[PDB]
């Protein structure tokens, strides 16, 4: 079982902290100065926000996929680059990119 997870930079962190609480029926698990996560249980998703100063509209800051634990993550690094695709582990979590620039990472919390 795993998640997804969306990280947007937005504009302004409290006006998206109070929208995402109301789109999503719940409030924030964890708030910072900079960024707030959201464990949504339906629709599954992990949503985290991260404050970016002078960008003039959200945007996409990563993707990812939350998994269990550490040993999800190393079969997960293990399978992408058996698949030819470049990658960078931390030591859990591994990184990817899209051939349009877009950053995935598989992690565990």
């Amino acid at each position: 079982m795993s998640r997804v997870q969306l990280a947007l930079r937005v504009p302004d962190l409290e006006a998206s902290i109070g929208f995402y609480s109301k789109l999503f029926g719940t409030g924030p698990a964890k708030v910072r100065p900079g960024y707030a996560n959201f464990a949504i249980a339906e629709p599954p998703l992990k949503l985290v926000l991260i404050e970016g100063a002078g960008e003039d509209a959200t945007r996409l800051d990563h993707l990812g996929v939350e998994v269990e634990d550490s040993a999800q993550v190393g079969h997960a690094a293990r399978r992408l680059k058996e698949s030819g695709l470049a990658t960078v582990e931390e030591n859990d979590e591994v990184w990817v990119t899209g051939p349009g620039g877009e950053p995935w990472e598989v992690y565990v919390v």
